[PDB]
Order: structure tokens, then sequence, then C-alpha cells
């Protein structure tokens, strides 16, 4: 078989030619030429059967991206692994290749405003499809959101993603998390385990905000550092704000805090589109049952440009699948049954 940085690559017959893209905690990533298709795709190895939560994740983002079916949500092509449970201990999974990713392009690249305004729409109208089959993403950030040569975004990494379910929302202050921190919503760090569609459109909003600077609005340094810098900028949270927080932890340390006044977006902003700040604010509302939902930034005047709700898909049915308590041998078992319709058969 080939190799490419150490590891063997047993994608063949199908896929020749490799090229190492990258590596990471989930595995490594290489492009391949698609013998059928006459194309080169993205073909990630993931090797995650030893520990259960490499399992999890590796379950989610395959069931839920082999029901997705939409062009600004990465899709899976094909998936590649041994014939028995016995002998899989890799699972390859064959995805559209894109050329980058929005943290690479922000890492280099000034974006015009009709780029930014692009790349939000294409970002909400995926978002809008998602969260119609009541999910939540909930690790939205630049280097999930992938770019072919002509600007075209998909989402990608479902391994984090859930099915909503605000009436469990509720938790106690400085509830331990996962998700990446630049984009947490305050409330994550609050009252929230982050089951609602407001924590998508929270990191939306600082990716909006980063792609009008090419910097994180709110790069926290560490955990609490995070409320730190979003309140820096919304300032200190209205009474209104204030008692929706019942938890008196919480509640208290927001009371604890000096009064802050808030930074106007047009300062931290100078060159943005007056609109695209408005939806930004709307976006980064500190109240979670205020902040704007995809059908409404789909439809702010920003977006006029783009707006289509019949051009904005929505899922044929809620998603449903829970796993926490699943071991690691019935994950196994769960991920080859959710590959087998890629066999040879
Ligand atoms: O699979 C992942 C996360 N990843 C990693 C990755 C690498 C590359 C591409 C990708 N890249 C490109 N092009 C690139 C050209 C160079 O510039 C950048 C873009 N084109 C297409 C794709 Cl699909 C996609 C992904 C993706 O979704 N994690 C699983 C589930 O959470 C996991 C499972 C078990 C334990 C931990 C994590």
């Amino acid at each position: 078989p080939e190799m490419v940085r150490g590891q063997v690559f047993d994608v063949g017959p199908r896929y020749t030619n490799l090229s190492y893209i990258g590596e990471g905690a989930y595995g490594m990533v290489c492009s391949a030429y698609d013998n059928v298709n006459k194309v080169r795709v993205a073909i990630k190895k993931i090797s995650p059967f030893e520990h259960q939560t490499y399992c999890q994740r590796t379950l989610r983002e395959i069931k839920i991206l082999l029901r997705f079916r939409h062009e600004n949500i990465i899709g899976i092509n094909d998936i590649i692994r041994a014939p028995t449970i016995e002998q899989m201990k890799d699972v390859y999974i064959v995805q559209d290749l894109m050329e980058t990713d929005l943290y690479k392009l922000l890492k280099t690249q000034h974006l015009s405003n009709d780029h930014i305004c692009y790349f939000l729409y294409q970002i909400l109208r995926g978002l809008k499809y998602i969260h119609s089959a009541n999910v939540l993403h909930r690790d939205l950030k630049p280097s999930n959101l992938l770019l072919n040569t002509t600007c075209d975004l998909k989402i990608c990494d479902f391994g984090l993603a859930r099915v909503a379910d605000p009436d469990h929302d509720h938790t106690g202050f400085l509830t331990e998390y996962v998700a990446t921190r630049w984009y947490r919503a305050p409330e994550i760090m609050l009252n929230s385990k982050g089951y609602t569609k407001s924590i998508d459109i929270w990191s939306v909003g600082c990716i909006l905000a980063e792609m009008l600077s090419n910097r994180p609005i709110f790069p926290g340094k560490h955990y609490l550092d995070q409320l730190n810098h979003i309140l820096g900028i919304l300032g200190s949270p209205s009474q209104e704000d204030l008692n929706c927080i019942i938890n008196l932890k919480a509640r208290n340390y927001l009371l604890s805090l000096p009064h802050k006044n808030k930074v106007p977006w047009n300062r931290l902003f100078p060159n943005a589109d007056s609109k695209a700040l408005d939806l930004l604010d709307k976006m980064l509302t500190f109240n979670p049952h205020k902040r704007i939902e995809v059908e409404q930034a789909l439809a702010h005047p920003y977006l006029e440009q783009y707006y289509d709700p019949s051009d904005e898909p929505i899922a044929e049915a809620p998603f449903k699948f829970e796993l926490d308590d699943l071991p690691k041998e019935k994950l196994k078992e769960l991920i080859f049954e959710e590959t087998a319709r890629f066999q040879p058969g």
C-alpha cells in the first residue's frame, strides 16, 4: 500500500497519487486522485477505536454528514474500511477537495466587503439547513469553513454536533465545556450547556467580526478570560438580561464587575459596511433569547443581494440519534453499520 508521512494509506485501487495535506488529533489528511470520478479528493484517515470520545466524534461526523445534503455543507463521498469489524482499525473518509479554509485565508488575505457578504451568506445558508434538522454544529470557527478556488464555502467537522435540547440547556456557573474558546457564547461560561441554536449564531457573529479585521474579536487566553473579552466590547449586561440569569453564582459574578460601557462597532471596525455592523450587533447579542435566528439573519438588509428563501433549503426531517453512555465497543459496531453502504456490494 501507499504511505505518505509514515502512515499506511490503504485507499486503493480507487484512490491513487497521494499528497500529504495535514494532520491532527483526528488523524491524517491527503489529497488523492479518484480514478472513478477523475478528480482529486480529500481523504482523511481516522484511527479512533482506542478512545470512546474519538469514536463519538467519528460516528457523529459520519451519521450527520451522510444524512445531510447541502451545497454549503461538506459531504461524504465515500468511506473506506476493512470488510470485518475485527480487521477494521482505520476509517478513511473521502470528501470533496477544497483549496483552503477561512482560517488560512484570514491569516494572509484582506477580504473585500463583497467577499465578506458572500461568505456570511453561505455560512448562514448552510446553518439554516443544519438548524432546520434540529442540529447544532457547536464548533463553528474559521478553520471549519472550507473554501474552493471560486470562494464557494462548505461547513465541515460535525463531530461535536448535537440535537438541540433547549429544555435542558440550564447549568451552573463555570461548567466545563469542549468547543473552541474564542467562538464560545457568553452564556456557556454562565448558565448554558450549549444545547440551543443561539450558540451557533454567536460563533457566526465572531467569524463575521474576524472577517472584518483579520483578527479574532474575543481572543481570550483561557476559560473565564473569554467572558472578560466579551464584556470589554459589549459592556455590562442590562438589568433585564441579568434578571434572565437566575443562577446566583453567575448573576453575582456579573454584579461584582465594575460598570463597563459598550465599545461601538463602528470604532472597532471603521471601514466596515454599516449594514454588516447592524447584523453583527444582532448576532453578538448578550442575551441568547434576544439573539437573531438564522432565518432572520438571512433576511437582514446586509444580505439582500443574495436572500432568496426558496433557494435556501431545509432538511426533509429533524435529525435524531444517545452516545455519551455507549462504550467504545458499541460505537465501533455503529460506525461499522453506518459505513456498510460504501462496501463492494
Ligand atoms: O475529521 C475531523 C475534522 N477534520 C479534519 C480535516 C482535514 C481536512 C479537511 C479537508 N480539507 C480540504 N482541503 C484543505 C487544503 C489545505 O488547506 C485547508 C483545506 N478539503 C477537504 C477537506 Cl474534507 C477536513 C477535515 C475535517 O473535517 N474530525 C473528526 C470528527 O470530529 C474526528 C474524529 C475522531 C477524533 C477527532 C476528530
